[PDB]
């Protein structure tokens, strides 16, 4: 119903979308350099320090483990009762969430250009170098294949033996992470504006352009409508043919991927402080303000609730 449920403080910024454990644990990163695990009723589980902020969302394997990337470099490897496991060091911040392959393997993207792929047990399985940073977290298809983008400005296809199967050339940075469809057409935003729709093969499906850089993953609704933010401050919704459903205005840049609600509500956040609940015909259905710019996406929590990291340092748990 668009009101606030309870919010946890951090030190400092939440830029990274929180993740929801099986037993309902949530999640999050802080630029205060923590990982917070939180009871779902919004008393702190644990925390764990990290070098240096964590602007990347956790993710978690099928034990348990919580994987988290730092701008110290490393992944960490975190055991649900919040002691460290391992960590891994890279050459530069991590600031892209870790994706996890079907036999335990995870895929981490660097500042030092690199897509990594560790066991795990904590040792490299192989590495993929690209031409600049990676900001964004690679996604995987049902074939195995690993798709990442870098600020290269291309999406690449990397087979899971860390050979390249393709390279697809965008006009500028690649800081989003793509999504792939039921048809296995890949979808992926450019700061050279546009969303793409790329197929299996890495030959270009359309185009679609918004005012400004994507810096937000798309997200896929169920019918098959494409929802993508764009910093020009609107929310869109694309048909699977490339043309726009709909356009819905924030007062600000998108720079966070919307989420799909159960009853279809997209989710978005925006950098004027709210979190918008639209409803699939493109019209509003409420806002909730936060204290500050919302550069994370939200994520839903079994019982609907909505959970939005802010700017403004609080994790907020928002009723539906």
């Amino acid at each position: 119903d668009g009101t606030e449920k309870w919010r946890f403080k951090t030190g400092k910024a939440i830029e990274a979308s929180p993740v929801i454990g099986e037993d309902g644990t949530i999640y999050v990163g802080s630029n205060d350099g923590h990982l917070y695990a939180i009871n779902p009723d919004g008393t702190e589980k644990w925390r764990f320090k990290t070098g240096k902020a964590i602007e990347a969302s956790p993710v978690i394997g099928e034990d348990g483990t919580i994987y988290v990337g730092s701008n110290d470099g490393h992944l960490y490897a975190i055991n649900p009762d919040g002691t460290e496991k391992w960590r891994f060091k890279t050459g530069k911040a991590i600031e892209a969430s870790p994706v996890i392959g079907e036999d335990g393997t995870i895929y981490v993207g660097s500042n030092d250009g690199h897509l990594y792929a560790i066991n795990p047990d904590g040792t490299e399985k192989w590495r993929f170098k690209t031409g600049k940073a990676i900001e964004a977290s690679p996604v995987i298809g049902e074939d195995g294949t690993i798709y990442v983008g870098s600020n290269d400005g291309h999406l690449y296809a990397i087979n899971p033996d860390g050979t390249e199967k393709w390279r697809f050339k965008t006009g500028k940075a690649i800081e989003a992470s793509p999504v792939i469809g039921e048809d296995g057409t890949i979808y992926v935003g450019s700061n050279d504006g546009h969303l793409y729709a790329i197929n299996p093969d890495g030959t270009e499906k359309w185009r679609f352009k918004t005012g400004k850089a994507i810096e937000a993953s798309p997200v896929i609704g169920e019918d098959g409508t494409i929802y993508v933010g764009s910093n020009d401050g609107h929310l869109y919704a694309i048909n699977p043919d490339g043309t726009e459903k709909w356009r819905f205005k924030t007062g600000k840049a998108i720079e966070a991927s919307p989420v799909i609600g159960e009853d279809g509500t997209i989710y978005v956040g925006s950098n004027d402080g709210h979190l918008y609940a639209i409803n699939p015909d493109g019209t509003e259905k409420w806002r909730f303000k936060t204290g500050k710019a919302i550069e994370a996406s939200p994520v839903i929590g079994e019982d609907g609730t909505i959970y939005v990291g802010s700017n403004d340092g609080h994790l907020y748990a928002i009723n539906p």
